[PDB]
């Protein structure tokens, strides 16, 4: 049971959960791979075991476990599987699964939330158009005009034999790339992939750098197909500074759904290849990686040079100056388009209070402590001085190969 | 079968072959991970003693020869008669080094090619420990321009006590706890003050009184020695354009010294063995000046900055905290003593790592401890995957002697 310390504070904490990890991760006792991205890499007997676990926790978790409807549920189960071989949830449980994950999410510096999402069962889905409108939906439901509200969409679970559904945007609203005879990228580099892939599918090239790409939906077997969006329903924030009056012209905007649409969710031993989740951006995600990154937009150094900064030398720290008002720009532009928004030292100190809950419910937490901790500010933020644990609990969202 | 690390700034792959060497086992599982912890025998004393062996020759390029076989040959007879052995000057130069680069939370490690090593291995008392400490001081600081350094104290042995520096460093600012259950200067030298004083200090009353030094002999209880007030070179902090800054009264000084770890060469332990080389700006500037239970100025500063403390989106803490580090930065140049700042240290620990990759393939190296702690993403050593393991010559913790 690990020793885990706050030394801000200098309390004082055991694991116990961490002992009921399952899936083994990268880490072994002469070498220590916590800092890698994706985890190494990526007669069916194991279905039924993983049914079994879930399924109990799942009545545990509403006091009815032993006897009753709790000793029933767990036969129709082992009935359904020995003649199908695949297995259904009961929605509840489906609910439960997908609450659970988010819970279990050990990157997520948002889980204080995870008691609050909306779940649309879409495991009736027949069709690639079917796809689309339960997507439009979510995207009206979940921005709710500025007042962004958790939710996620569980499409059919791929079945023994023939293809999945799947979504192919890493997010469901994401800007173009373009290349030229320099190679460069015009708009977002990280989606110069999906936007390639567009294109030869049918979808026409833009003008200026936040071009939203094309939806590009897939139901099994039948190969995907474009769907352009309606801008009503992809509601984006300019970028303003509340005194840097020369930041507007820049031309600066993001979009507030953060809805990621390529990740896997295993629930009781069942894998959804599509089930796209959303909830709400943290300040730095937008003005710290997207906008900063030198692979991504790279726009440090032109609000460096407006602000007049000192770029010639490094000990200047023209970087974190720009890097701060940048920030500055983002939290203030969404507020004023009444847009939710949560600024980094919020969020954290709110996973504080999540670790706290969860310690006295299951006695443990999976958190990834080089992903809690801030973009920038690090040691300024209450995680950063906490020690972590982190490991592979189920239900949870696994990563997984992308599809072209 | 070795770990496959990339770079995603850029895009590069190589693979880390070093970590198969890696002479010993941390506390990560496959169950799960605990990278961030902060705290994570004749015949045994022989296999470590011959591995080091092995590298001192190679490195010399004479592996498998006359005098490397003799050297094997000499060690192993003489923990057999004595129970122990003893390093040669060469050796204990190399060892030295090999520790520095070994060293996984350490940044600066591109200039560990450059360590002034100095043997006090002849040390007798209490008082020649300290004319040596003294000597350290001055070599290193060097009037503002910083050289690296460390001292090496008699190895642990049997029959003897050890040799111990009890402060965790040469230099330290004294932690007096208040009537309101408050602490003027460091607090965390609130402990080592305390013995300090107890073992007949006088006390200041200052937030930046430079504390004594407790040297201890074997089997002698340790004794008290203050500091040449002209040896510690100290730098007022001031900022280039707020002026209110300099009336804070604030000021750190110029060497840093760790003198609380263990030197572990071959299967010989030096428990006293003080290193130093100089300061990165936010070790001073984050975590000295702005950590909350250590000097805790930064609501202080904010306030003065007149930046909206009622509130979190204002930033007013990441605000504060980048003209604290500007000020360190500027006050130590003003002062001509040697500085590095994070984008600059980060910028050659890349170098590094693309040095040690094609020399030992590979490099030790712990992610949450390399990665500065503000702007991390700015700089090029976040977005790089690292491998963090144990490699021999090494530096290691060990108990307060209290
Ligand atoms: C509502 C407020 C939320 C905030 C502020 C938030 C914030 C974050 C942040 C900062 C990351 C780091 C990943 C990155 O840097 O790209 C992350 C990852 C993640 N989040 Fe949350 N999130 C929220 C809601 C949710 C929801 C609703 C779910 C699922 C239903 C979720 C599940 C996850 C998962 C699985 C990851 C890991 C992604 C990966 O491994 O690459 N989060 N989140
Ligand atoms: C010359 C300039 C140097 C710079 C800029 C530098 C930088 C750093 C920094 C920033 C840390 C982490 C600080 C912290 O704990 O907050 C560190 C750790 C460390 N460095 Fe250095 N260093 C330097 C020289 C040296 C030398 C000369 C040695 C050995 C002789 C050394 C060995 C170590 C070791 C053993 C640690 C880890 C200590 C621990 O884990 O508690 N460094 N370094
Ligand atoms: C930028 N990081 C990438 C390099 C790694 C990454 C991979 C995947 C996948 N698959 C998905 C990723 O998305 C992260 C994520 C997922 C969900 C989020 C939600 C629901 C809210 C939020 N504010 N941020 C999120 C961030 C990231
Ligand atoms: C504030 N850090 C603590 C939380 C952890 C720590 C513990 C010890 C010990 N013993 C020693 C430590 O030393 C860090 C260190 C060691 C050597 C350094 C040298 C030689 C130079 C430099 N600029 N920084 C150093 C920083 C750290
Ligand atoms: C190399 C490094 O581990 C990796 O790029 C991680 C570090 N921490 C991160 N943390 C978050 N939130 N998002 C990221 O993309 C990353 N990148
Ligand atoms: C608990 C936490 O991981 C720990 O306090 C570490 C994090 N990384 C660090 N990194 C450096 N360079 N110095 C530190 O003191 C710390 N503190
Ligand atoms: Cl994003
Ligand atoms: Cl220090
Ligand atoms: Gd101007
Ligand atoms: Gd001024
Ligand atoms: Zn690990
Ligand atoms: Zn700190």
């Amino acid at each position: 049971f690990p020793r885990v310390k706050n030394w801000e504070v200098g309390s004082i904490t055991y694991d116990t959960l961490s002992a009921q990890a399952q899936q083994d991760g990268p880490c072994t006792p002469r070498r220590c791979l916590g800092s890698l991205v994706f985890p190494r890499k990526l007669a069916p007997e194991q279905l039924l075991s993983q049914a079994r676990d879930f399924i109990n926790q799942y009545y545990s978790s509403i006091k009815r476990s032993g006897s009753q409807a709790h000793e029933q549920r767990l036969q129709e189960v082992e009935a359904e599987v020995a003649a199908t071989g695949t297995y259904q949830l009961r929605e509840s449980e489906l609910v439960f699964g997908a609450k659970q994950a988010w819970r279990n999410a050990p990157r997520c510096v948002g889980r204080i939330q995870w008691g609050k999402l909306q779940v649309f069962d879409a495991r009736d889905c027949r069709s690639a158009q079917e796809m689309f409108t339960y997507i439009c939906n979510h995207i009206k439901y979940a921005t709710n005009r500025g007042n962004l509200r958790s939710a996620i969409t569980v499409f059919p679970q791929r079945c023994p034999g023939r293809g999945d559904f799947r979504i192919w945007n890493s997010q469901l609203v994401r800007y173009a790339g373009y290349r030229q005879q320099d190679g460069s990228v015009r708009g977002d580099p990280a989606n110069v992939e999906i936007t390639e892939l567009c294109i030869q599918h049918g979808w026409t090239p833009g003008n200026g750098r936040f071009d939203v790409l094309p939806l590009l939906l897939q139901a099994p077997d039948e190969p995907p197909e474009l769907f352009l969006l309606p801008p009503e329903l992809v509601l984006e924030v300019p970028l303003e500074h509340p005194t840097l009056e020369w930041f507007a012209a820049l031309g600066l905007r993001w979009y507030a759904l953060p809805a990621v649409s390529n990740m896997l969710l295993e629930i009781g031993g069942l894998e959804f290849p599509a089930a796209p989740f959303s909830g709400w951006y943290m300040s730095t995600e937008i003005g710290t990686r997207n906008l900063c990154d030198p692979h991504r937009y790279n726009i440090l150094e032109d609000v460096a040079v407006c602000m007049d900064l000192d770029t010639r030398t490094t000990s200047s720290l023209w970087k974190d100056k720009a890097a701060v008002e940048i920030n500055v720009a983002v939290l203030h532009s969404y507020q004023l388009a009444k847009v939710t928004i949560v600024d980094h030292h919020a969020a954290t100190a709110s996973f504080m209070k999540h670790l706290e809950n969860e310690q006295k419910a299951r006695g443990g937490c999976p958190a990834d402590w080089a992903w809690i901790v801030p973009p920038i500010s690090g040691s300024l933020t209450p995680v950063f001085h906490q020690e972590m644990v982190n490991y592979f609990l189920s239900p949870a969202f696994r990563y997984q190969p992308d599809p072209w």
